């Protein structure tokens, strides 16, 4: 599924994202937009062997388990074809455990380079929330 912008902020708020760990709304959709364009199908490989899953890219090397990346953690207890879902509700709830570890959301790379530090309020301007 490819999100709309203003539909995609709207799950995520009603999964309690909104101020997490005192990351606003506007950080999150910002992240989903440059991490995976919006879309739950997307992967991409990583050069250790390790692959990105799903709407925020969450990495087989630590956090979820797809039977390929040996030595690999499974954090959230998930297999990662679950967060390729139209429903985000794995994505979300891994997510919550990743920016929960100590990095806040520095452990999305594109959110480091990309959103850190700009007017992310402006991702979530016009939307009925
Ligand atoms: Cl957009
Ligand atoms: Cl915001
Ligand atoms: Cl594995
Ligand atoms: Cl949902
Ligand atoms: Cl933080
Ligand atoms: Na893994």
């Amino acid at each position: 599924k490819v999100f709309g912008r203003c539909e995609l902020a709207a799950a995520m708020k009603r999964h309690g994202l909104d101020n997490y760990r005192g990351y606003s709304l506007g950080n999150w959709v910002c992240a989903a937009k440059f991490e995976s364009n919006f879309n739950t199908q997307a992967t991409n490989r990583n050069t250790d062997g390790s692959t990105d899953y799903g709407i925020l890219q969450i990495n087989s090397r630590w956090w979820c388990n797809d039977g390929r990346t040996p030595g690999s953690r499974n954090l959230c207890n998930i297999p990662c074809s679950a967060l390729l879902s139209s429903d985000i509700t794995a994505s979300v709830n891994c997510a919550k455990k990743i920016v929960s570890d100590g990095n806040g959301m520095n452990a999305w790379v594109a959110w480091r380079n990309r959103c850190k530090g700009t007017d992310v309020q402006a991702w979530i301007r016009g939307c009925r929330l």
